[PDB]
């Protein structure tokens, strides 16, 4: 709901489907505790990762494991992950898509936020 | 000199060379004329397409044969080509690289231009 | 329905509004003939161009008026526009989302291509 | 020589010019250790970090400092930076161009692995 993922193959031109997503947000100590995961659905989506209520201030990473997803698809992939990290919510609620366009040696995100 | 293509492979990770390149002008008559063309090096480069006395101010189209380029590749492709199309202002800087970054279903296009 | 566009913002992290799409199919004496057009909504997504009964094989532009959308804005950017220029259909129905990602001086496009 | 990141601005189709780029690489504990750093220059490149004699195989991380340069051009960004983490293998070709794309919403990275 304040927080989607959704991934694309740039290779098949298709939702990029079982991808593993892993969110974790930085703790007082500076380091990174687990926050939420999840794996993209049929449409590359992934839904339901948290609620307003625990989506709190703070700096977020948002791991998307496209390195186990090119390996399920028979191809090495140059890339271990792609990390998104950013600062959500310091103005407030907002809702936010972080969006993920993945080829074997190459990746794209970008960010749409909303309200 | 004063227009250079570069284009990328983003499933191999590596330049993209061979690709064919078609530079237009477009004419008084809202027509597409031909202005430059070639083939990327090894390098992923095509250097040389026109001189500064003759790359005026105007509307230009590039034209990346991205179709021939996966085929060659024995991968099926998406689009018939890649299309840039761009004003050049001589009050802008004027060196202009056009580069592109392939994917079968997806392709990237950045400006570069300096000096 | 079986063309939808979607097009987004890269500087504001949001969808692009109000962007205008013109799409061709290429005739018979290989020209560029008017297929559908309209304007992405809030969402920054544009439904509707087309049916399933309209939508026959053939060679699309999808062109995604860029610089007018950037100069709304009160930006002078690069291209004139976007022009995704591919065969569809042509193994039979599918349902196609061209998306497209802008900057000032850069864009990417993607297909999702289902069914 | 081994090992050059290279960062292109794709609001104002320039180089990103003195852009902090921080290289790890994985420790046997799981940790990340500081392996090189440095900033672009006026061609949006970073050369030297490293040496053929101490590139060895492993897991790296290339940390690009994406929100201080958008800082220092008075644009809001979104991402604390942007992070790309691979492997080096040896028997694939042993020059790695680890490049960025950056917009405030949006970055795209690529590899070009060459020779
Ligand atoms: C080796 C990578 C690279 O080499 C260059 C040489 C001259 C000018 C630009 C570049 C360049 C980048 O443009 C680049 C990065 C990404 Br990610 C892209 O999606 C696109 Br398109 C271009
Ligand atoms: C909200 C983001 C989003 O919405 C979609 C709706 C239908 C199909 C694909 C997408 C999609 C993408 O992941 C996407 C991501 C990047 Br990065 C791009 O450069 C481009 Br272009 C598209």
């Amino acid at each position: 709901c304040p927080l989607m993922v959704k991934v694309l193959d740039a290779v098949r031109g298709s939702p990029a489907i079982n991808v593993a997503v892993h969110v974790f947000r930085k703790a007082a100590d500076d380091t990174w505790e687990p926050f939420a995961s999840g794996k993209t659905s049929e449409s590359g989506e992934l839904h339901g990762l948290t609620t307003e209520e625990e989506f709190v201030e703070g700096i977020y990473k948002v791991e998307i494991d496209t390195k186990s997803y090119w390996k399920a698809l028979g191809i090495s992939p140059f890339h271990e992950h792609a990390e998104v990290v950013f600062t959500a919510n310091d103005s407030g609620p907002r809702r936010y898509t972080i969006a993920a366009l993945l080829s074997p040696y190459s990746y794209s995100t970008t960010a749409v936020v909303t309200n």
